[PDB]
């Protein structure tokens, strides 16, 4: 099948951040501010301030945005960056959800142990980089994309960044 890019969010400007909201948590917490713009990471990225205790297999924080063409789309991609602090252990289990309908997509398709990760550099600082690619079916009536950042025995108190959110549809 062939696809074109329908929507893309690169967070080049802080005014994009108002389109995103905190859609909840599960066995994890947001700090304050929960979500903010960061202009160094990714030349602009969405910064989630999180606290994951690292005691269970599913410790989730979630952000969301409306996308008018979401019901026409079939592939989602995004990047997650985590500061390359020494000693971090555990697994990320990132996924996403389409709503209305709370349609969970990509469950356990992009899981990554943090210990053996690609790195990327911004501003002379290193970040662990995790790419997420999810295929799904055209889903009628959906209008919101929720991105779920999930830790699995990943004890971490600090920022996690999202960037390069891309949605593709068929030509
Ligand atoms: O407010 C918005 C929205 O929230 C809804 O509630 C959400 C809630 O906030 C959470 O996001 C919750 O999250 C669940 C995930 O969707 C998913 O179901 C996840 O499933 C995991 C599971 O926990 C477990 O880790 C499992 O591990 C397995 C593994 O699959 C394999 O079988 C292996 O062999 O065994 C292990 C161990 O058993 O893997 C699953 C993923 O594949 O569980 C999360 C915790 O429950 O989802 C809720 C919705 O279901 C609602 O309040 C809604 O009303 C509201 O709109
Ligand atoms: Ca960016």
């Amino acid at each position: 099948a062939r696809y074109v890019l329908a929507e893309e969010v690169d967070f080049s400007s802080p005014e994009e951040v108002k389109n995103w909201w905190n859609s909840g948590t599960w066995q994890a917490e947001f700090g304050s501010p929960d979500i903010e713009w960061n202009g160094e990471v990714g030349n602009g990225a969405l910064q989630l301030n999180v606290k994951l205790p690292g005691k269970s297999d599913w410790e989730e924080v979630r952000v969301a945005r409306k996308f008018e063409r979401l019901s026409e789309c079939e592939i989602l991609e995004y990047d997650i960056y985590i500061p390359n602090v020494e000693g971090l252990k555990g697994r990320l289990r990132p996924y996403a959800v389409l709503n209305p309908g709370w349609v969970k997509i990509g469950l356990d398709m992009n899981n990554a142990n943090v210990e053996s990760a690609e790195i990327i550099t911004f501003g002379g600082k290193e970040y662990r980089r995790f790419h997420v690619r999810i295929e799904f079916d055209r889903t009628a009536g959906v209008k919101e994309l929720h991105i779920g950042v999930v830790g699995d025995h990943l004890r971490y108190d600090g920022p996690i960044f999202i960037d390069n959110v891309r949605l593709y549809k068929r030509t």
